[PDB]
């Protein structure tokens, strides 16, 4: 159909579950990398960033800003949203913990050294005894393939990306998570997922700078 | 029916963008505070709580955490999340850059609200002109833009200064049955709450 455009700089940051999400639906997109400061000043002043902040989407002919707003849009286009308002509810709520918790981790790399190491204690306190329990319930609370409604949203893209960053951050820490290991592999072996995890993709690795 | 059952502390924090909702769309609700450590680890230990904090709402026999989770909820019950995915879309936008100021309220902010998101929410109303934000019909934003101007008066009452449409959309605003019921005094409404 139409091709979105995301707006980011060359790196995962805010812009990757959005990526994600986008290659998960099928949906081909290009990216205008932002490297130098003029290019996103050529943005802002051009009107392109309604609060003057990355990330951008250009879809269907609006200029979408704010992570949660172009998520939220991409995920009903393509019907990763769920059938009715209560699983959106179930949607949100777990999208939001896994948010919390990714937060947390690339945040790590970014915070003063002073407290690299009990910051980093906490997130993996948090990965191993707040979120990953949460999400491992979950699937044993209903014994079924995915998070929500028994079938694929943007909530199952956005848990398996977040269970790749553990793994990069601490791959221990999934080990005492059986059905999340299961609910992994699952998801990693869809058509457009398995796409995506495959090398040459638009996917980014994590950053060092 | 049962009215919504909101539990938090005894303060705005992040429960606040809720009631203002609720309130807005008339819908009455509950507050059980949460007084004591102890009574958060009994919610804990009673499985109410995902992710082991509140907010949590108690809405249609379940038990939503995350503001954005229990926002979005409400805001879809009530016909308050616009028409289609295009308005959402503007909704989602507009309510995330004025969650983003929210939350920044040296005092750095002062800038941003005059410089980046007031000028950003007066173009929004220059654009259209019309009494709403988005649809000309009431949604969600305008009671997050409205709660918003409040805490920004209550900030520094001379970064409303240079913005008349603003003015005048907190006034009009102000004035809705449901959001003057919930500005008197005796409602729910909290202050900010010091230490
Ligand atoms: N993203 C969550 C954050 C919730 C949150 O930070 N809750 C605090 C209360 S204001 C809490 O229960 N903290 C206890 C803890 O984190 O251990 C939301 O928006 O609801």
């Amino acid at each position: 159909a139409e091709k979105p455009k995301l707006h980011y700089f060359n790196a995962r940051g805010r812009m990757e579950s959005t990526r994600w999400l986008l290659a998960a639906a099928g949906v081909e997109f290009e990216e205008k990398f932002i490297k130098s400061a003029e290019d996103l000043d050529k943005l802002r002043n051009d009107g392109y960033l309604m609060f003057q902040q990355v990330p951008m989407v250009e879809i269907d002919g609006m200029k979408l800003v704010q992570t949660r707003a172009i998520l939220n849009y991409i995920a009903s286009k393509y019907n990763l949203y769920g059938k009715d308002m209560k699983e959106r509810a179930l949607i949100d709520m777990y999208s939001e913990g896994i948010l919390d918790l990714t937060e947390m981790i690339i945040q790590l790399v970014i915070c003063p050294p002073d407290q690299r190491e009990a910051k980093t204690a906490l997130a993996k306190d948090r990965t191993k005894n707040r979120y990953l329990p949460a999400f491992e319930k979950v699937l044993k609370s209903h014994g079924q393939d995915y998070l929500v409604g028994n079938r694929l949203t943007r909530v199952d893209i956005h848990l398996l990306e977040l269970l790749l960053y553990v793994e990069e951050f601490d791959a221990s820490l999934l080990t005492s998570f059986p059905l999340l290991k299961a609910f992994k592999s699952r998801i990693s072996s869809l058509p457009n997922v398995k796409k995506f995890l495959q090398p040459g993709s638009q996917r980014k690795p994590a950053m060092d700078a």
